[PDB]
């Protein structure tokens, strides 16, 4: 299930969970004791150029950004994997915010991992992309609720418009202790596009991915 638009190539695969002994193997290769219950070690969302350069998302790469007594939450600040050889996107800092304020030509949502934290909450990494006639927008979201104690959300928004020679990658981290949210219905701890807006932004980074020349 793939798509192409002008200079761009979009590859995706949505598979199932890895084998049960298969991950004790990869748990060793990443050097940490446990992997999420549901490990889509084959799912990928990739966007590339006709000059090799581009960026992908997978759960193996994302999990190498979990700290290393370990992080049984699997909180990750992974922001994609750059592609290409001899021609790659360079990461420069910038002032350009992505203010999300237009018709959809293509869309898919790829799930990367999930874990239910021994039935005490949820921990999830997913990615969407909507492609449009003039641009494409993309969102890698880590979500974490621990039942009745806190919620954390790490979003990586990625955006590119046709005749700009750069994309924009915007990282935000939100977090709140749950006992600090007065009068929010419990359904909202399960709707992450709803609650996102009522949590404090702890961190925010804004880079610009300048393209190679020729």
């Amino acid at each position: 299930s793939d798509f192409s638009f002008g200079p761009w190539k979009l590859t995706a695969s949505k598979t199932h969970i890895m084998k049960s002994a298969d991950v004790e193997k990869l748990a060793d290769e990443l050097h940490m004791p446990s992997l999420p219950e549901m490990m889509f070690g084959d799912n990928v969302l990739r966007i590339q150029h006709g000059s090799g350069f581009g960026i992908e998302f997978n759960a193996t790469d994302a999990l190498r950004c979990v700290n290393n007594p370990y992080d049984w939450t699997y909180t990750t600040d992974y922001k994609g994997t750059l592609l290409g050889e001899s021609l790659k996107l360079k990461v420069v800092p910038t002032t350009d915010h992505i203010d999300t304020e237009e018709q959809i030509k293509f869309f898919e949502e790829v799930l990367l991992f999930e874990d239910e934290l021994h039935d005490h909450g949820v921990s999830s990494l997913s990615v969407k992309i909507r492609v449009m006639p003039s641009s494409f927008f993309l969102l890698l979201r880590f979500f974490l609720r621990i039942d009745g104690v806190l919620i954390r959300m790490n979003d990586t928004r990625l955006y590119h418009e046709a005749d700009k020679t750069y994309m924009l990658r915007e990282y935000t981290s939100r977090e709140s202790k749950i006992a600090n949210l007065m009068h929010v219905p419990p359904s909202l701890f399960t709707e992450p596009n709803e609650i996102s807006q009522y949590l404090p932004i702890k961190e925010a980074v804004c880079e610009k991915l300048v393209f190679p020349e020729r």
